């Protein structure tokens, strides 16, 4: 059970709207998110916690740019 650690999340971009999905293709275990340290808003990145057989993959065609919850800056933790 690896960790991945993706970034530039915003109040509602994808992240948490994937992890409802994740959960069926990736089985994630266990899923949280960061605040801004202020409004206690989500904004900065967040955590996934999987297996070591989707991690590999889930970084390799995700991580790459910054788009609409398609690729995102992510990579492991």
């Amino acid at each position: 059970m690896r960790n991945i650690y993706v970034g530039n999340l915003v109040y509602s971009a994808t992240s948490e709207q994937v992890k409802e999905l994740f959960s069926q293709f990736g089985k994630v275990f266990n899923v949280k998110l960061i605040y801004d340290r202020e409004t206690k808003k989500p904004k900065g990145f967040g955590f996934v916690e999987m297996q070591e057989e989707s991690v590999s993959e889930a970084i390799a065609k995700l991580d790459n740019t910054d788009f609409m919850g398609r690729t995102i800056r992510v990579t492991e933790a």
